[PDB]
């Protein structure tokens, strides 16, 4: 089997991408944030505290003839940005782009943190990291991809995120028309539960490529590119007037600037992030200070190849017995 679904930016900045997901019988379609940095499929629901729902579409398990309470199971997650959610668990039928999994754990939120409530466009998350990170207790549950894998034509999914435009998540096949050149594959460590890999270096604009190992994770659920402070300083030094602002929380730059590109290495291959992709717009409405899309990871503990980087590539998440990642230009 295969599946193919369009993923759509939630706003004009590409802050996140939503993909329609069918849950239950009859289908209830929710728009979920596909997140290769986490491993829970959780949804706003009829169980979510009413004051914490503000415009989201909810899953109502009592209206699904295939929903079954997973007795005794609870979940609770905290994300790298400080947000969180928690609740109980049902199993139900879940379909993405024509690919159906029966008995998928659907984690129903009883509580969500304010950042989720305040984002009316995201009805939940669909985690695509390794199932060892799934938070369901006392019996850890598998991701949608883990459940589908054995049925897929090939045990892979691909992320093709658009810049200011829709893109595609495919399951079970490589669309060879969706990229240019070849796909360069690189080793993955699953020891932390992430799609963790090592970039071979970087360049700023037309500058020389610096060969250096940068370990990080491919994370569709993170907006920006978070890299070591040395690398980030080298980038922003090429933008007149850019500076790190403690009060804003990262590098800012004059909105009048033209940003240089940023290149990262994948083996001997190179992925070029155009400068435009690094502009996240005014820090507040009407400001002439703009927020940068490349930020330091120093306070995180891990480097994160988030959407800024991934949307410059066609990305293969190869879930074979020994997982690997593939990157192609597009």
């Amino acid at each position: 089997s295969t599946g193919s679904a369009t993923t759509t930016p939630i706003d004009s900045l590409d802050d996140a991408y939503i993909t329609p997901v069918q849950i239950g019988t009859p289908a209830q379609t929710l728009n979920l944030d596909f997140d290769t940095g986490s491993s829970d499929l959780w949804v706003f629901s009829s169980e979510t505290t009413a004051s914490e729902v503000d415009g989201q579409t909810i899953y109502t398990p009592s209206k699904s003839t295939t929903a079954k309470l997973l007795s005794g199971a609870t979940w609770s997650i905290s994300y790298g940005d400080g947000s969180s959610s928690s609740g109980d668990v049902y199993t139900d039928t879940v379909s993405v782009g024509g690919l159906t999994v029966t008995g998928q754990a659907v984690e129903s939120a009883k509580k969500v943190s304010s950042s989720f409530t305040e984002d009316s466009t995201i009805d939940g998350l669909l985690g695509l990291a390794f199932s060892t990170l799934n938070t369901v207790s006392p019996t850890q549950q598998k991701t949608f991809f883990d459940n589908a894998k054995a049925s897929l034509d090939s045990p892979v999914f691909t992320a093709d995120l658009g810049y200011h435009a829709p893109g595609t998540y495919n399951f079970g096949f490589i669309d060879t028309t969706a990229y240019t050149g070849s796909i360069t594959y690189t080793a993955v460590s699953t020891k932390q539960g992430f799609w963790e890999w090592t970039s071979t270096g970087y360049a700023v604009g037309s500058g020389t490529f610096k060969s250096t190992s940068i370990d990080g994770i491919a994370d569709t659920g993170t907006t920006l590119l978070y890299l070591p402070a040395t690398v980030v300083s080298a980038y922003w030094a090429q933008v007149s007037g850019a500076k790190s602002s403690s009060s804003v929380g990262g590098y800012v730059f004059p909105c009048s600037a033209t940003l240089p590109s940023f290149t990262f290495g994948v083996g001997s291959a190179r992925i070029v992030i155009p400068g435009d992709y690094i502009d996240f717009g005014p820090i507040s409405t009407g400001s002439s200070s703009c927020f940068g899309g490349i930020q330091s990871s120093a306070g995180i503990g891990i480097n994160i190849f988030g959407d800024v980087a991934l949307k410059a590539a066609f990305v293969v998440f190869n879930g074979a017995t020994t997982p690997t990642l593939g990157f192609a230009s597009k």
